[PDB]
């Protein structure tokens, strides 16, 4: 009996039951979901399509017999299933005839109703068992897929001729899409065999049941497949170019987002919300296209039917001289039911398959692609694969525990030559003889996306005493206390970015840890100040790497320190001019060692689905079309269950002019009701998209600075990314077939009802039952979804970890550490996503049990109670129907839940408060010329950057003469900057009040004031675009004085150089141009503005010498006219100001001209 059980239990996905029942005490975390059996872990399927393919590559290799001769055996067996779920499901049009029409007891009428109930049951349970066997094949691919191609990524060639700059995104772009394509083909594999059959044989019943006149009905419903294959091409070209102008907008708002300080003090915050309205406005165009197509195949798909319908019956009512009988008219029915959908589907699952035909293409041409004392090289011709010797005549030596410094000129080949002696070039001749993991330090740091504490240790034990050396060693102790949290900081793209030159810091620390007898560093001076260079050679180099007696080669061109060599190589143009001891080097080569000294001495709570987002949603594009909406769906199914009853009236009897008029005229409605319905779904979810994007915009860049401060400008691209596209494309969809399924089950039930009404008591359990399982499967899925996605990213996240910085894994010989990772990682993605279809499984078997429970209901009670045939071949055929959608209304609306959730996300920043823009004080009462005197003036100032907070600034009182140039100066954290803010009213005033020309700057309308006046910030920033748009995006000046404010600048040269001149592109970040560029390019932009008030906050930082110098000239010279107000870090440049303000942690503290104070904090700093 146990066998039999377990069997029954895998059958009915009982083994979900009690985690799904669970899913309410305590959420879905990975530790409820237990391991993958060893049959489905990565590792296993790994080795099976390894075997395979290299059986296939043993006789060019092709995928595809690989993947069969791996995968084959389960989706065969699910191939059977689904042969096996067809047939039986065919018995439900055969049972409905026999049911209709009424030793040989199968028209008894009574045990064809139990026979249908068994069929049906059976059908249900074959067609889920096909799902999830042929699913899990399909993840099996997707884990053993995944494995390969990582093992091609360890094993790739870093040469620039294969691993181009491209190489990344192509090898991204195959672990994301290429192999879920696949895997998906894999899912729907079964039916591309399943549903030709299905269709066949349906309309063979067809043929048989309804005489000749099926023929016209098959035709038009199978014109089905090639309207709904030409709609998709359609609707994929319409995507792409939504997708396009969707990321040009995104590109657009990211940029907006990250310089938004700058952008509201320069007060452009409205003309970039304008730029970027262009852009939504354009994607609307095109979702308008998308929409309409999605709309004209929900039309064809709801509409198709009832045209074959009437062609169908009107063919066979002026065809055939037998009147139209009720059973093999609800047979029909209910045949053209089942026969719709693979109609439907077919053309998705071929678009699939040609798809995955592409992906399995690409997958094939990326894995053909190039691959591939201490130490005493001979003879050695290496080459990067070109076939030029790169690297010729080589004779290095590395004597064991001794520093060995390669030196060159840049473009040498000492990287190379490094690299070489690694193994990641070809050797055309020579050898490489080891007397074994070595530690690289790449030119180019790599760092893992992990903590700064796991970067550093890399996979090794952790030892206290060994991290703080090599942290003192390499001095970073002060960065590392200067990050949020010290140690365990994030780091890399996804985490806190750092400075090139703790990246290369970071990357010593690695090499220097970890225990290794040879080390390699190469170049890691080149982003590290001398005095850091020093310490970290005398304590890391000399000291902490010779107390284990390490082998150390470094690569440098700081001829500095070249007497603490032991071992010299000298090398020019790919060739090792001479290597030995200085002191050798010297002696036989006196023109080199006098070369280098030429060089010297140069310097769960809850679970409620969100109804109120969800009338907002629906509340939002107007009461008009949602009303249109609501009344139009209505109106289509009462139109559809007329058809339906209408027919049951004309088998009724048993001339027919009278019922087929009738009937085309409601088949006609019903086509014209599904048309209009269609584009009222869609046209309410245009309306809704475009106004939520709108007033989201609008807020977002309307609200206060310190939301942007406190709110990672990652949440708020991610509303308007994530939230943006759900709300455009996926919300209405779903509503469409949420409703659609929800009013078919509404409308069946309602018909069996009425037909018998004895069907009430029956389904009285059944709404309970249902209810039930629609909350555990809602809140089960809702959180399982959650998980697959966050165990999803990291996969994704270790892939492009480990493409980049392959050398430093191939060096380390840590490469099996990361195989073993990325199995780890692609394990608990699998089976966070098998345990999600398992999930959806269970829901459909139960939901496929209580259809079968009403249909057998609904037959035995109309079989009982007496009623017209036809109105008992009506009953039976909504019994059928709503089987199919009982599982889908619940999917549609967890779907719906989740989608609500990204709304609720909108609503609630739409809910975010609004800066007070309006102002107090009249406008007319704002002279034009307003700032042109330049008079100042401060009383008691107390600025708190948000309320409830230590003031910044206390308590400080200032005077400043018209034109007058005003310093400031300080400590770090001193206030410097909380006084500019006050100035531009960005930062709200405590107490106090600042008069700028006689006017109280808090009580004016704040765009004024921030137009009105020139604010300079410490790091340069850049909008993308022309060089006149980023001069004034206002357009409210002649071009002209773009011209003559770029010669005062000094640009001009730069900017006539430059195709189109002022017409010249520009890139975001100023990546076109150098930082004293950029920085000028803002001082252009304060001269064009014409404030006469000029505000620097470091404005030298991050300067040039020559580019300092050249600002303090246009500062004398261009500005002299209008007031200055300089807070600086280097107190040379105040000198030459006449008053100054300094301040210490919120005190006015000193205030008089440089000389005054002379007479001494600022004496000090000087
Ligand atoms: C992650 C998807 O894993 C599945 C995988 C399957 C296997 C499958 O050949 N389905 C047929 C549907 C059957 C009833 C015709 C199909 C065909 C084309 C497009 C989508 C689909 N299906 C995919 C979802 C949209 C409609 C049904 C079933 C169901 C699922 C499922 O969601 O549980
Ligand atoms: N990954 C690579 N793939 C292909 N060719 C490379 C690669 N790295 C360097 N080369 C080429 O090999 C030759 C030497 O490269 P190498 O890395 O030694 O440059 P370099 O400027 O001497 O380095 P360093 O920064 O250490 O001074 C040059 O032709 C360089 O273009
Ligand atoms: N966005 C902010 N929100 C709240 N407080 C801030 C903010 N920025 C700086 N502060 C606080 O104000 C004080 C003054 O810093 P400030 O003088 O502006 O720095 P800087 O010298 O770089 O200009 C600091 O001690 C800091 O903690
Ligand atoms: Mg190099
Ligand atoms: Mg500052």
């Amino acid at each position: 009996l146990q066998p039999f059980v377990n069997l029954l239990s895998k059958a009915t996905y009982w083994w979900m039951n009690t985690l799904i029942i669970s899913a309410h005490r305590k959420p879905i975390d990975l530790k409820a979901i237990g391991k993958l059996p060893i049959a489905m872990r990565a590792v296993t399927n790994y080795v099976c399509l390894k075997e395979a393919y290299e059986e296939q590559k043993k006789k060019t290799p092709s995928i595809w017999l690989a993947m069969y001769r791996a995968f084959g055996r389960p989706i065969l067996l699910s191939s059977t299933f689904r042969y096996l779920a067809d047939l039986l499901g065919f018995a439900g049009p055969l049972c409905i005839s026999g049911i209709v029409q009424r030793k040989e007891f199968l028209e008894n009428a009574h045990v064809l109703a139990v026979l249908l109930f068994l069929a049906l049951i059976l059908q249900r349970t074959f067609l889920q068992a096909s799902y999830y066997v042929t699913i899990e094949t399909g993840i099996n691919l997707r884990g053993a897929l995944l494995a390969m191609i990582y093992n091609k990524i360890l094993r790739l060639s870093t040469s620039n001729l294969s691993m181009g700059e491209m190489t990344l995104g192509q090898i991204n772009n195959l672990v994301a899409i290429e192999t879920n394509q696949l895997m998906w083909f894999l899912f729907l594999c079964p039916n591309l065999w399943a549903m030709p059959v299905q269709i066949i044989m349906g309309v063979i019943l067809l043929y048989n049941l309804l005489g000749s006149s099926a023929l016209v009905g098959a035709a038009v419903i199978v014109l089905l497949a090639p309207i709904q294959y030409f709609i998709a091409t359609k609707l994929a070209e319409a995507q792409k170019s939504t997708l396009d102008y969707s990321t040009e907008r995104l590109k657009k708002t990211n940029e907006i987002l990250k310089g938004i300080k700058l952008l509201k003090l320069y007060a452009w915050e409205h003309i970039f919300c304008k730029s970027v309205e262009e852009t939504r406005m354009k994607e609307l165009s095109s979702l308008k296209t998308f929409a309409l197509y999605t709309s004209l195949s929900i039309f064809m798909n709801a509409a198709i039917p009832i045209a074959a319908v009437l062609a169908t019956f009107v063919t066979h009512a002026y065809a055939s001289g037998n009147n139209l009988k009720p059973a093999e008219a609800f047979a029909s029915l209910s045949l053209f039911h089942i026969l719709v959908t693979p109609l439907f589907l077919l053309s998705t699952v071929v678009r699939f398959a040609v798809k995955a035909i592409i992906s399995v293409q690409k997958l094939n041409e990326f894995l053909l692609s190039d691959e591939i004392v201490a130490i005493k090289v001979t003879n050695g011709y290496f080459s990067w694969g070109s076939g030029l010797a790169t690297l010729s005549n080589i004779d290095i030596r590395i004597p064991t525990g001794q520093l060995t410094m390669i030196v060159g000129q840049v473009g040498c080949g000492k990287s190379s030559l490094l690299l070489a002696i690694l193994g990641e070039m070809q050797t055309l001749e020579g050898k490489v003889y080891w007397n074994y993991s070595v530690a690289y330090a790449a030119q180019k740091p790599w760092l893992l996306n992990a903590t700064v504490e796991e970067n550093i240790t890399f996979g090794s034990s952790f030892n206290r005493q060994r991290y703080k050396a090599v942290t003192d060693a390499c001095s970073l102790q002060p960065d590392i206390d200067l990050l949020p949290f010290g140690d365990q900081t994030e780091i890399g793209e996804r985490g806190i970015n750092l400075s090139g030159g703790q990246r290369q810091r970071i990357c010593v620390a690695r090499a220097l840890y970890q225990n290794t007898n040879i080390v390699f560093l190469d170049d890691p001076f080149s982003a590290l100040d001398i005095h850091l260079s020093d310490h970290l050679m005398q304590e890391g180099i000399l000291k902490f790497l010779q107390d284990d007696k390490r082998t150390v080669v470094l690569v440098t061109h700081k001829l500095q320190y070249l007497t603490h060599a032991d071992w010299i190589i000298a090398m020019k143009d790919g060739s090792v001019l001479r290597e030995g001891t200085l002191k050798d080097i010297q002696t036989k080569d006196v023109e080199l060692y006098e070369h280098w000294k030429t060089l010297m001495n140069r310097q769960r709570l809850r679970t409620k689905m969100p109804w109120k987002t969800c009338w907002w949603y629906l509340t939002s594009g107007g009461f008009f079309l949602l009303f249109l909406m609501i009344f139009s769906k209505l109106l289509k199914h009462s139109v559809i269950v007329a058809i339906d009853y209408w027919l049951a009236t004309w088998t009724s009897e048993y001339d027919q002019t009278f019922y087929v008029a009738g009937f085309s005229i409601l088949c006609g409605a019903g086509i014209f009701l599904c048309l209009v319905t269609s584009l009222t779904v869609e046209w309410m979810g245009l309306t809704a998209a475009k106004n939520l994007h709108h007033n989201l915009l609008n807020k977002i860049i309307l609200g206060p600075i310190r939301f942007f401060d406190t709110t990672p400008l990652g949440l708020i691209l991610n509303r308007f990314s994530a939230d943006t596209n759900i709300i455009d494309q996926h919300i209405p969809p779903t509503l469409e077939s949420l409703t659609r399924s929800t009013l078919l089950c509404l409308s069946a039930i309602g018909m069996i009802s009425y037909a018998t009404p004895v069907f009430l008591i029956a389904l009285a359990p059944l709404g309970v039952a249902f209810y039930f399982i629609q909350k555990y499967f809602r809140v089960a899925s809702k959180d399982l979804q959650e998980l697959d996605d966050s165990t999803q990213l990291p996969l994704l996240c270790h892939f492009s970890e480990t493409a980049e910085g392959l050398t430093t894994i191939r060096a380390f010989r840590h490469e099996t550490r990361f195989k073993q990772r990325m199995l780890e990682l692609t394990d608990t993605n699998n089976i966070a996503y098998l345990f999600l279809s398992a999930a959806n499984r269970w829901l459909e078997v139960r939901t496929d049990y209580l259809g079968a429970c009403i249909v057998l209901t609904a037959s035995i009670a109309s079989i009982s109670g007496s009623s017209n045939s036809g109105l008992v071949g009506l009953g039976l055929l909504y019994a059928l129907t709503i089987t199919n959608y009982l599982n889908w209304v619940v999917r549609n609306l967890a779907d719906l839940e989740v989608q609500m959730g990204a709304v609720k996300k909108v609503n609630s920043f739409l809910t975010m408060e609004s800066e007070n823009y309006e102002g107090t004080m009249d406008p007319s009462q704002v002279p034009e010329h307003w700032p042109q005197e330049g008079e100042i003036k401060i009383h008691d100032l107390c600025v708190r950057y948000e309320n409830n907070l230590k003031p910044v600034l206390k308590h400080v009182k200032a005077y400043i003469k018209p034109g007058q140039k005003v310093g400031i100066c300080g400590r770090t954290g001193s206030g410097k900057s909380s006084l500019s803010l006050a100035f531009f009213r960005m930062v709200d005033i405590f107490d106090g009040k600042i008069v700028i020309d006689g006017i109280d700057i808090s009580k004016l309308p704040l765009h004024t004031l921030r137009s009105r006046l020139s604010i300079i910030l410490q790091d340069p920033i850049l909008f993308s675009g022309s060089i006149r748009f980023n001069l004034d995006p206002e357009c409210k000046c002649t071009d002209d004085r773009l011209w003559e404010a770029l010669e005062i600048a000094q640009l001009k040269n730069m900017v006539k150089s430059l195709p189109g001149g002022l017409d010249a592109t520009v890139t975001e970040g100023g990546e076109n141009f150098s930082v004293g560029q950029r920085q000028l390019f803002c001082l252009a932009r304060a001269f064009v503005r014409k404030s006469s008030i000029l505000i620097m906050d470091e404005a030298t930082a991050s300067i040039d010498m020559a580019t300092e110098n050249i600002l303090q000239k246009v500062v004398m010279t261009a500005f002299a006219d209008r007031t200055v107000v300089t807070i600086a870090h280097r107190v040379h440049t105040i000198l030459t100001a006449d008053l100054v303000i300094v301040m210490k942690r919120g005190n006015i503290l000193e205030y008089d001209t440089p000389e005054s104070l002379l007479a001494g904090v600022f004496a000090s700093f000087v």
